[PDB]
């Protein structure tokens, strides 16, 4: 099912013909253009790639280093050229400079999920239906073409455009960048698979669980664990716990799960077939494709661009 169609395959093509204009890429050959949000990781900006004209996204990870990891770091990530899929943000190239890796990346003019969310207050079902069709896709084509996992899936690490895309960023391409970033930390643990955080299964099925969790946030809007109580239910459609706490929370109760009336029985039983804590159990790629809830809403003719831009407002 990763076919492209006639208009994926134009926009493919047109960002490989832009790309292949692009030569090395220096520090100094960038523009400042503003700041489109930061991490415990790195800091991402909007730039202007001065001599090609092109706009881009320049993710930078301050790392002191020796200049020998970083060089293992860019080697790693040059697997990205071949990464192409409307579902993947689209990859310029990385480089070292003053202290600091740079990524250069496709520019997503609609956001992360995250913040789309927080301006949409929560995502409509329909809207939803899109978004897991590009999630199960994109992770789909990771373990396809790359053989390997996203290790991140979350609302922050799936981004939109005006265009109506949606494609997933953020996934650990670079073992060594995993490394030595996972030597430091701060990214959030929030939305890993009970079996990740209990050190027993780690597959393309704890990516799933996470998508059902990032689900379950965007359709309800607020992260859903713990789960709310009659009061947040009339509040919210009418009708604190400390990081470790929650960790806790998640690898021994029940699962979260969306509010009964409110969606569709497909769309629940999606979500819940992404939230079963036993990885075995849980569904897989291959049968989420086909679900009803995804049948469904592939058959659906949704404006996606229209709602984004009037929810964004842009
Ligand atoms: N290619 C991109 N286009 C537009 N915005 C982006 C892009 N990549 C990242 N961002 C924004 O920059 C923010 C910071 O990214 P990141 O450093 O990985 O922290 P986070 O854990 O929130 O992802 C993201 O939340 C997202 O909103
Ligand atoms: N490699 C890598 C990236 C990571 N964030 S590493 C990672 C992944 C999952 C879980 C834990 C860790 N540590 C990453 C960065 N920075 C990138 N893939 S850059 C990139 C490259 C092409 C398109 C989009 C993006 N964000
Ligand atoms: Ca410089
Ligand atoms: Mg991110
Ligand atoms: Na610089």
């Amino acid at each position: 099912e990763l076919e492209l169609d006639e208009q994926q395959r134009k926009r493919l093509e047109a960002f490989l013909t832009q790309k292949q204009k692009v030569g090395e890429l220096k520090d100094d050959d960038f523009e400042k253009i503003s700041e489109l949000g930061a991490g415990n990781g790195g800091v991402v900006f909007k730039v202007s790639h001065k001599p090609s004209g092109l706009v881009m996204a320049r993710k930078l990870i301050h790392l002191e280093i020796k200049p020998a990891i970083r060089n293992q770091i860019i080697r790693e990530l040059q697997v990205l050229h071949e990464c192409n899929s409307p579902y993947i943000v689209g990859f310029y190239g990385a480089f070292y400079s003053d202290g600091e890796i740079s990524i250069c990346m496709e520019h997503m003019d609609g956001g992360s999920l995250d913040q789309v969310l927080k301006k949409a207050g929560r995502i409509p079902e329909q809207i939803l239906g899109k978004v897991s069709i590009a999630v199960i896709k994109g992770l789909t084509y990771l373990r396809e073409k790359h053989k390997i996992m996203h290790r991140d899936v979350k609302p922050s690490n799936i981004l939109v455009n005006s265009r109506g895309e949606i494609k997933l960023c953020d996934f650990g391409v670079s073992g060594q960048l995993i490394d030595s970033m996972a030597n430091s930390f701060v990214g959030t643990r929030s939305y890993m698979s009970p079996e990740r955080l209990q050190g027993t299964h780690y597959s393309v099925q704890s990516d799933i669980w996470s998508m059902g969790l990032s689900l379950v946030e965007m359709a309800v809007g607020r992260y859903p664990i713990p789960p709310p109580d009659a009061k947040e239910l009339e509040l919210m459609f009418g009708c604190p716990m400390a990081i470790f706490e929650l960790l806790d929370y998640i690898v021994n109760e029940p699962p979260p799960k969306l509010p009964s009336g409110v969606f569709s029985l497909e769309f629940q039983d999606f979500v819940n077939k992404c939230l079963i804590k036993n990885p075995a159990e849980r569904a897989d790629l291959k049968q989420l494709m086909v679900h009803a809830f995804i049948k469904r809403s592939d058959a659906e003719e949704v404006d996606f661009a229209g709602w984004l831009c009037s929810t964004i407002g842009l």
